[PDB]
């Protein structure tokens, strides 16, 4: 598509979240850049209200699948890309087991150059005992599989996925996302076949900064769809012999 | 600053002009809205006096540096914000090659909730055969960098760039911009080290509009000063590893 | 109209009052001058009769909205300067929560060059041991909306507001305004559609007036119709990208 | 080395070259994947920018080292995957003989999971009737030897090697590579004794394909250093008989 | 067939395992090279998971028997090679007398200019007190006869044999080994008389190697059809006299 054409290069973002979790108002901008050639995303988060209520992962998630790897055989599967510049609504309902849940709202959009994601985020019904409250979360993030369905009656697409989040006596606390993206233009987008996207995450501190924060360092590609070339490969390795 | 806090939603802009381009005599008044967290302008512009003697093109950096988005590494050489609300003077010579010059003096200040560009534009030494007075240059607008240095001397700053004006037969008219800023009020600024604004413009036409106007839609990022955060993100990569 | 070609520059203003707040006749003159262009008014205002026996913030929307900036989108919504040079009639009853009420009568007129507001008012049913005749109004002003309608009955506008009075103690003592504005003329006005006027006040003291008096700073700004250009806007913003 | 355990399954290939070849600007991009268990290697090719100015096997050894299959042995030898995750540049110089000459810098390194080639080729004194810009070369590939030595001075390696290039005729086109591989990282590399590899490679057309591309598969084995067995393996043999 | 063709020289073997005996996890990767003209194999095997949980001797029949020698007379007779270089499926239910069994799937194939052998293995019902896991298997290896029979149903072979293991006392641990091959290709194979391999082979260290390993050296040689010629060698004898 057109859109993809804009993801070529380096390209700046900037990421603007207003939330309220059991009635804790807070705010978080982030900046950073994403290189999608790479499936690669460098950015770092600010609480701009103070101390962040709420564990730093668990707002990961909720803070760009556009800048996701597509590898050439799978290109037509990129929904993200293809509703650019006019970009798409990303909506979430994130339900943390035995605990509350996020809701949130976000448009995901170019304004000039830079790729803008605004983010509403309500969090009801958690435990002051639990391990968000608690803050009971390693500072640190898993590797997941986020698959992704065509959504033909609303011109986009589907997405659910499980987070593993590490909790500091060796449990883990699972967090089920259900999320749905629709086109804010009308024109026409790619809706894929069923696949996913593998993620890795890094977490860390900027030295300097004395402000609430987080730093992340984020990789994503696209699978599974097969390139259907296994059969090719295997000719060629036989003709390796054919010959010799 | 406390300036820089005037400039976190939606502001009101405020452009007057009155102009004299070798002898011709016109005014020219603006109206729109900054949101300077996307470094972002909406302006509409009206000849009040009639057909406008000049290109619509020549006035675009005439007719408000204080929207433009300043990374959070970088808020500190954010002069135009620094300066607000007694506001700025803003003073020009744009030499546009082989032809004539603009001569500007504008103040950029707050009046109450609004900001205000009011500008005295003087004009001479066009051609009247020349690209300027013959109106060949083409209705569209180029990017451009403006670099902008501390002027430690005066308490403000001085700006240098080129703009390109695109001619009807495919050259380029070159205007060479010699700007200096200096604080309207007597309190203390921000003075910043050398870096650059990315610059982006947008013309167009209101179908609806009989009168001789211009509508501009513009927006400006701050770079030049590294976050120096590539050895943290580097050092994240590796560990991506180091434990897998 | 023709009429708001008379606000185009600096115009003096002068207002004068004759009131009676339950039986306590006084009398108040102001002079200052207004611009229109930038919806700002600079009054100072003297009791001319002593020690004036009401707090000045109940007095000041009694004490010119043709001065009022309404944007160029807007300029067939404003009522106020089409009613000029002839002027108009403003009316208003002023409901004190829980206490009184002031019934004012104005005309709204030039006189030479000056603009003029001459004054009758009438208060009543003030509580002795209450915040106006108790003198517990702190010395400042809020933000208000100003409401208008049209009245084609009487060739005129419907005005409504609630101001907000700070109290001593912390709380807030509303007056709830109720307006009427006729033209003083026979000729042709601007009936607007619905809309409203933003309003922003400063009370300050001069330092070196020994008379019971009041320096008000005040800029009003219609708003409230749409400028209908949000999607030319999208427009070019798309295009920033669709030839890029 | 740590490195070598970052090559023990199957790893995801990403290849971008930007190439000038006597002014003739072209780039390529591939994908595949790596089993350097196997010493394998499956990749396509395509040139993003049209037509290849220059004959597809005149880019093979430029468009991955670290896939090779070091014997167990043999594995203190392998510098390639010492020098991982940071990487390796790998410099050469190629000259085709009585024709022009190659000249390529690479940043070999991993990017999250994948493993990525980003390579820089000028090419000058082509020869406009010559083998190269006449495109005499036939589409396959010959086995060859890539001898290696340590450079400690540059704490890297020197590698040196002549490929042989079919003709139509039935000439063999040679090419003369000087290849230098630094560490990106400053990390501790593992530096070798001198030994070899040999390669064989198989090329083919992908048949849904339309645009201009080629498909790799090619197996890399390490070789040249005695495992010192061979008087052991002699000891059996005889200890078949000693007892029978 | 063409496959013998790929056995004429010394060939590289690849050898990987792994491997659940009651739960015991463990990994072996061998190394070593084939010259099936002397029906001889040279193999080193290594546990990369620690200490093997079995005899090593258990493993030697699971660790190619495309390297037998078949004489010249019963070429046709050699299934394995005549598979190659698309390969064969390798399928065993080993019984251990009075003990557990195994059951193995393995893929014999080339990949490049290597032989290799992937090899699964699955050991159940082994007791805790017996010969297997009390590692009561003397370090040596016996000479067997492998029966080779057709399987047309299946294009394949079923083989058959009883290997015999020397335990400390004295006494024999016998492992009755049932075996079917069949081809990884869709093309025409050999399908065999009923023949035999007749095996011998060496076990012993490396005494320079700290890792849990087996070096294995091993002939094999294919007989059980005759070359009827007895009684051409018969009438030779004669006439050595029939002159004389």
């Amino acid at each position: 598509s057109k859109g993809e054409e804009l993801f070529t290069g380096v390209v700046p973002i900037l990421v603007e979240l207003d939330g309220d979790v059991n009635g804790h108002k807070f705010s978080v901008s982030g900046e950073g850049e994403g290189d999608a050639t790479y499936g690669k995303l460098t950015l770092k988060f600010i609480c701009t209200t103070g101390k962040l209520p709420v564990p730093w992962p668990t707002l990961v998630t909720t803070f760009l699948q556009c800048f996701a790897r597509y590898p050439d055989h799978m290109k037509q599967h990129d929904f993200f890309k293809s509703a650019m510049p006019e970009g798409y609504v990303q909506e979430r309902t994130i339900f943390f087991k035995d605990d509350g849940n996020y809701k949130t709202r976000a448009e995901v959009k170019f304004e000039g150059d830079t790729l803008v994601n605004r983010i509403e985020l309500k969090g009801i019904d958690f435990k002051e005992d639990g391990n968000i409250l608690g803050h009971k979360l390693e500072y640190n993030y898993n590797s997941h599989n986020v698959y992704i369905m065509a959504d033909k009656q609303k011109n986009g697409i589907k997405v659910n996925f499980k987070i593993r989040h590490n909790i500091e006596d060796g449990s883990v606390q699972l967090a089920d996302h259900y999320q749905q993206n629709t086109p804010i233009g009308d024109g026409p987008v790619l809706l894929p076949d069923n696949h996913y996207l593998s993620t890795q995450s890094a977490l860390s501190k900027d030295p300097n900064e004395k402000r609430d924060h987080m730093v992340l360092l984020e990789f994503v590609t696209a699978a599974g769809i097969t390139h259907g070339m296994d059969e090719l490969y295997k000719a060629m390795a036989k003709e390796t012999a054919a010959a010799k």
